[PDB]
């Protein structure tokens, strides 16, 4: 169950009750389409059905030529600025490089001779699940060869014409996608891997039962965190690498920290000072530490499960959580920014709304059946989503999340009142409680 | 008519003459597709036309299964950093939640029994326009039932095979979109809602005539500001919620503020100081105040109409406009940032170009038929788009907008000259005229 | 060959050996589809093949009506914040404006009467390559006119029904794309311009042989840097402007600068100070200066060729490169930011990994066949990709690029040790070596 | 040359509709000749077309 606490003292709110699903590594799979080698198409037939087959075959050939151009290129793609820099498809591309080595394709080819799904050991030693999802070589050779391997074509039935267009379409769409994404696509579409194929791939994957269940019940999220990397087209084989998320952390507690500016509320226009907790984002317990995702928009929430990517995280000591109940705690130096910009806004939380209302701004909360039920005064305040449908701050209407769950309003003195505006450092974008303190003392020592 | 004024004193320019179209709220509509309940497909027929029908029916069934997986998940998605945080589909999702309640679908179902368009009152009390855009239940039951509700299939004509593929295609594409977007799409495609259906929906909407006209003449913009939210598939009904923008503010004056760095131009390399107005973006008059959109890229301009979203705005007193004619005005504390980074660049405006030219940079403006017609000297300067096609600053060529309209060059002393570099605070990212002043005095008091 | 150097003194690394391909200008081409003027469709025939033709014709007519709505709207779309602001399709839109002038379409129309590819001089004087990619007027008039210009329809063969759907599909997809992108698309899809058409357009373009070769071997990148702009649909002609990149700078040296925070490593928690080189990004030699791209994600790397856009660059003196071998050099004031935020992270480079390891973070580098082979101690360090497959910093696993190439570890004293923490200005987001120095002296003078 | 592929193999390659019609046209003459011989005990007069 989702619960939420608002801290009046620091103009912030924490939503608890979420369970983690963190992408920690990558699985790489090789997806293959078996192609037919087609040179000239031998026919003088002006028959309309032969003509449609020949047009479809030209589309097929142009698709192959197009992909051949692509395989000749190396495929590539508050506190967010503190993040490191990864190379998201380095793992997929490494596998893709191996597929260009001599006889490497042959391994794949003979392995998928009897079945359409096999585990192949590549030359470098990595084992990859390999899958043949479409056999155009077989279709073309068994249904289309008679109609154009001979000058006097045996005219195909209308149903064959339609069927070939259906089969070839997937090749055209895959090529279509690779062509406007420079050989790397994300999310992985159902053309790259159908829902059936993906579920089957997940089920045949060397992963825990929890991971299989998690991935199977959230394939749409799996798709969004996956890449499809165009690799090789040679020796009647199209191969692309699909890079799937590995979720090495599952079902640990996660919570979302929401923060909003906290300013003094003097009537004197520019005499006010402001403070904002900068450590907003997603937090998940992880291996004795806390995975912190400063850009909460990089996580996807499904019911009460949070899908995040560790590439977009910092690893913090778990004491970082103490900033929520006691921003002045001695065990962790809580991060804040400062300013004199007392502009009004709202932060819509999981179960309510934080409202930073300053100056002459009209700030209210409304129910759909009654209109305004609360008018906010200046300062930072909060309303739960129970009985509330919208919040308005100035000319901005916000709808609140109608998710069920309890909110707790933790009363406390706004900590901004504890500071003397004459020595308050109001130009900090990346500071903390202690940095502001020692800076204040350096101003007082000068006095 | 669009007009534009350049203020030499502050290295900024305002483009006037625009009319507002601000998204202020949301309308939620329920779009339905009537589905056929198909279990086993009874036929031993190896007939090629029966085979194509059976393949199309499998695609249909897999689509339904796919969407069933999706409906089991809760759908979710300079001065920009001052903005609040909304929940963009909270309204749509709230309606989507109601559709999961018992007998709620039945209301929709019986309401659309006689017509394909109706207004339904949901259990919570909200009235939503409901629309049936495709009846696959009817097609399958009346055209396809005989061919597979019996072991000995009555073989369908070739035209039926083609027609079914045409009809079923929309279901497949809708599913396709939802599958790579985790059940929430934006913009709303013509698969979700055809141009005809959307116009019809707009026309049947409970909105003013001005709003209907505005939305109808700009449906492509409406699409981009809309969401489609996958909701339920049960009891032979596919339902998704389409969340349409409500434009509560129309035809008020808007203007675009462009700003560029203003630096001193001493020959001594690092002895220069810089100032940039930070309040660039779109401004629209709105309800006695001004809606300010700091990220001008969040607004879409169509001719002289500006489409913005209030979620990406601050609400400011109208005195903010005074900063354009008098940055030192006593009624509003104009926002600026400071630095010593005198790098060269250009800002292409609505009707010209601002050029910040410093150091050894070559800065020119050219006509296509003649080449260089103006060479800029160091400092901040401006050229109108009349007679000018391009501007070059260093190795960067900019094309100017060829929109028709008059520009006015307001001469004035660059305000950066009024500051003493020895006490100039050059580390402010979020300051103002008054903050820089009082900071300067605190440095002078120490002296 | 790609090589790489790590500077221990400044926690940064430069990857060399790349060749430039910088977009410097734009080429504008007019792409045309010849349309048929179809009013009423005259038939009482309930024949299933006539019915499918009539359904396809309605789709055709709705497409035309849809595009007519679109042509009635004016189409529009660390150190990154230092960049100027361009108008990316100003050139394309200017050409698009000309196409709305009287008789301008007629010029295009008669020019493409004998061939499907011609160079037309527009009224304003600009010469544009013009291309007819699809003739629906001819198909409809020669194949479909008999079946519905007469009440008693001559029933078309099944192959014609299929063929028309194939031909019309491209019109529907083009319209589809324009409809969800407000008349401006990027990348340019194969529906807008097939691979064959694009290559042909490139080959007929008034550009050097090097440019043709470069564009032809990298069409997928060309597509991504191109725009398609919906222009006019009148007098049986659909015309859209395709805006292609001109690469005015080719095969000049480029290098990628990677930077990571450098902090002191005292055991006393908040007693540490940090420094980060802010000038990371791509650098290319360009016309006697250096084109600097602060957002390295705006450049696309294909093997050892870097595709960048000068619109996202600053033009710097070539002395900026001196910051790599000597950050205290007297010829260029090297840019840095400061803080006390000693958080751990890694930067994956072209040929290795920079590791900023501070506090209690576990930082290691591993091989796939052996596990941990290096454990990092606190400070900033580096490992080459030779023999290394992954790096871990806290809970974040990074795969390293497996690109071949030599790395050089340049030993040096971390420059952060040269600063006294008691007077170290740790609040600079946009400073430099000299700015930090003079600021330190102003603190010492107060002492 | 036209009918062998469709039935010398268990999995028939399905013939186009035009072939079906054409074969009926060609075979018809054989059927009519047989028809005539069958009601005339192998001797016909006049000799038909
Ligand atoms: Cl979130
Ligand atoms: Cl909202
Ligand atoms: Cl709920
Ligand atoms: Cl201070
Ligand atoms: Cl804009
Ligand atoms: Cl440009
Ligand atoms: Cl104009
Ligand atoms: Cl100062
Ligand atoms: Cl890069
Ligand atoms: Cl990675
Ligand atoms: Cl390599
Ligand atoms: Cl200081
Ligand atoms: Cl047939």
């Amino acid at each position: 169950n989702i619960t939420e606490e608002f801290y009046q003292s620091t103009c912030s709110a924490v939503s608890k009750g979420y369970l983690s699903a963190l992408r920690t590594g990558w699985y790489t799979s090789v997806i293959t389409i078996e192609l037919s080698n087609i040179k000239e198409i031998k026919c003088n037939g002006t028959d309309a059905k032969v003509k449609l087959i020949k047009q479809e075959l030209d589309k097929y050939k142009n698709a192959v030529t197009e992909l051949q151009l692509l395989m000749q290129s190396t495929p590539a793609t508050f506190l967010g600025f503190l993040l490191g820099v990864g190379s998201a498809i380095a793992s997929g591309v490494a596998v893709s490089k191996v597929l260009h080595l001599e006889g490497e394709v042959n391994k794949i080819k003979s392995a998928l001779l009897s079945t359409n799904k096999a585990v192949v050991s590549l030359s470098n030693g990595v084992s990859v699940l390999t899958s043949k999802v479409l056999d155009l070589k077989n279709y073309i050779d068994k249904q289309l060869l008679p109609i154009v391997n001979k000058q006097s074509c045996s005219i195909p039935n209308i149903e064959t014409v339609i069927e070939f267009q259906q089969k070839n379409n997937r090749l055209l769409e895959i090529t279509r996608e690779f062509s406007v994404n420079a050989g790397v696509t994300t999310p992985v579409s159902t053309y790259m891997l159908t829902n059936s194929e993906l579920l089957s791939l997940i089920n045949d994957m060397p992963i825990t039962n929890d991971q299989k269940k998690l991935m199977s019940n959230n394939v749409q999220i799996v798709r969004q965190q996956s890449y499809s990397i165009m690799s090789i087209i040679k020796e009647e084989v199209l191969a692309y690498v699909v890079q799937l998320p590995l979720y090495g952390v599952i079902d640990t507690p996660c919570w979302k920290l929401h923060t909003s500016p906290l300013c003094t509320t003097n009537t004197k226009e520019g005499s006010n000072i402001c403070l904002t907790r900068t450590d907003r984002g997603w937090y998940c317990d992880n291996a004795g530490s806390v995975s912190f995702f400063p850009q909460a928009e990089t996580c996807k929430v499904q019911s009460n499960r949070v899908f995040c990517d560790t590439m977009n995280s910092l690893t913090l000591p778990s004491e970082v959580n103490l900033c929520n109940v006691d921003i002045f705690n001695p065990k962790y130096d809580c991060k804040i920014m400062t300013s004199k910009t007392d502009v009004s806004s709202s932060v819509i939380t999981s179960l309510g709304a934080i409202v930073s209302c300053y100056g002459k701004t009209k700030c209210t909360a409304s129910n759909k059946n009654r209109g305004i039920i609360k008018t906010f005064s200046n300062g930072c305040d909060y309303v739960s989503n129970k009985g509330v449908d919208t919040v308005s701050v100035g000319n901005t209407l916000y709808y609140v999340n109608k998710q069920e769950g309890k909110s707790l309003y933790v009363k406390g003195e706004p900590i901004i009142n504890f500071y003397d505006p004459l020595v308050f450092p109001s130009d900090e974008f990346d500071a903390s409680i202690s940095q502001v303190n020692e800076k204040i003392n350096q101003s007082l020592a000068f006095i």
